[PDB]
């Protein structure tokens, strides 16, 4: 056959990348693919940061090294930056943040976004939550817009009052002052995140990494990710696999070995072999199912699985050559 | 010639069985709440205190630690006082978590519901939280239908893959059966929320008593929580301006006492009186304005700002005393 190559090398080559997301359920290993992209940008790029918007601190272990709020040079590398991302006018805030859910989090990806772009960097992979809270990320707009009509809507609904309240309080309280400072602020968030998303559908300068493992619910969380990013016009032709049970050898080769010499073996090396025999069919399965779902249009990259914890620079380093050109 | 301004309406509608305090934070919620309860405790064999305020407040209002579960207020006979705080089912509810904001609220609201109605009380005074989270919880039978159709939508769409994994994977790790379980258990929390909301709709059983400070912000919270009640067709006719200062006075004698005598004050008293006077001429604007958009149809009740915080069993029988037959 022939088909993509099953390595990220693609991602190195494009040059024009200026925002390389990495996506995919908890426990996949997005943290582990993210630094190695990363290191392995780090040589071609002339400066590359990473940014990790997971909840934990998942980056500081990865790398085995602190990492701050602030960009934080990762040690081993003179151009690879880490980062690890957890009154009128103050009570309609409030009434706006507890009427829209999310709108909090719209007004913070705005503020990281506007720091970044101010940060300048050539290049930045982008360590996301699991799934669910990416597609949130992804449905930013309609939840400004709804912040929009919100204010709009208690502005009309509730104008008798705020005009006669107006007339009392003085100074830095004038309810019209402050909801038009809360449009303003609405306003400055939607224009960050349009010009953003302007960035992020251009494949020329934005990407999507899907990161799964052959099981059911990795798969079914990445079919999610690639037809939300599919929907909000956001390009993704990369599928990683990782945690592959010996990507080498086959379980057919194996299996007929064994069919020919299962009686010559001690009862504890046959059942590790028919244990790690069902595992490989099952992995099998799921990444037939993957070539069935993507492969025309993505390259699949199988990873294996590893018996160290893939963490420190130099283990980084190597993982990222069995990442970008495969065996 | 308006309605009396006291909460005797309240034990005087012997059929009530929900009886909610809104209000902005600060104003007195937890204080009305628990002298409604003291109060409704004479008329009524048992009364039950619920306290879904974030904080602990309950505690201190009531200078005893009160537990999670119904704890009998010591010195009364029937109050008793509350306070409230890989799985491809988890999977899949947790993708539910982020599709639809609000429904793990939805489903903790329903248990609390099913659990105090299980617990048999004749009354049930319900401390809400700030306006907002009120707010949120008058819509959950959108939430439970919006997430119900979520469900239904990733089911049609991912029916095949679904299936195709459930031919796959044995024992209690059906998708399949997981989201039916998941539609289930959607099910249940409906059916819980509306026999509750059934119930909230019927002013024969519940009312709402907004709580508020002559203050702007306080007032602009009660117009917009009392007209998303009268929207969701929850009865509402009890306003308790609390912290009022000065309620026996007009705000013309002291005035005219000092504009005859303002010279003739110390630097110390003299100021004390003009910042008096100039809270007191705030105060009265903004119970004028409350009387503007009230008193026609709500019970408007004025409680006098004091000294010292109503913690204590007495303090809360003689501001219940205030609250049911003023001065």
């Amino acid at each position: 056959l022939d088909l993509p190559d099953p390595s990220l090398k693609n991602i190195i080559d494009q040059t024009t990348l200026q925002w390389v997301f990495v996506g995919g359920k908890g426990g996949v290993g997005k943290t582990t693919t993210s630094c190695c992209l990363g290191v392995q940008l780090a040589k071609s790029r002339t400066k590359v940061l990473l940014v990790s918007t997971d909840p934990a601190h998942n980056l500081s272990d990865a790398f085995c090294q602190k990492i701050g709020r602030e960009p934080t040079p990762i040690h081993g590398f003179d151009n690879l930056c880490a980062m690890e991302i957890d009154d009128v006018f103050g009570q309609m805030f409030n009434d706006l943040q507890n009427s829209i859910p999310g709108i909090d989090e719209a007004m913070s990806f705005s503020e990281l976004m506007k720091q970044v772009q101010q940060l300048d960097f050539d290049v930045v992979v982008f360590d996301t939550a699991p799934t669910g809270h990416t597609l949130r990320l992804l449905s930013f707009p309609t939840i400004l817009e709804k912040a929009f009509a919100k204010v709009w809507e208690l502005k009309d609904r509730f104008g008798g009052l705020i005009g006669q309240a107006t007339a009392l309080m003085s100074g830095g309280n004038n309810p019209a002052a402050a909801q038009e400072q809360l449009l303003g602020k609405l306003e400055e968030t939607r224009a960050v995140i349009n010009k953003v998303n302007q960035a992020f559908q251009d494949p020329t300068k934005t990407t999507f990494v899907c990161v799964c493992i052959p099981e059911f619910l990795s798969i079914y969380e990445t079919e999610r990710l690639v037809q939300e990013l599919s929907k909000y016009g956001i390009d993704s032709h990369n599928i990683v696999v990782n945690q592959v049970l010996f990507p080498e050898k086959d379980a057919e080769e194996l299996s007929a070995w064994y069919e020919a010499n299962g009686a010559t073996l001690p009862k504890e090396a046959r059942e590790i072999c028919s244990k790690l025999l069902a595992r490989k069919r099952m992995q099998d399965k799921y990444i037939g199912q993957c070539f069935d779902l993507y492969g025309d249009d993505f390259h699949v990259v199988l990873m294996p699985l590893l018996d160290y914890e893939v963490r420190g620079v130099e283990k980084l380093k190597t993982f990222s050559e069995l990442l970008v050109d495969p065996v």
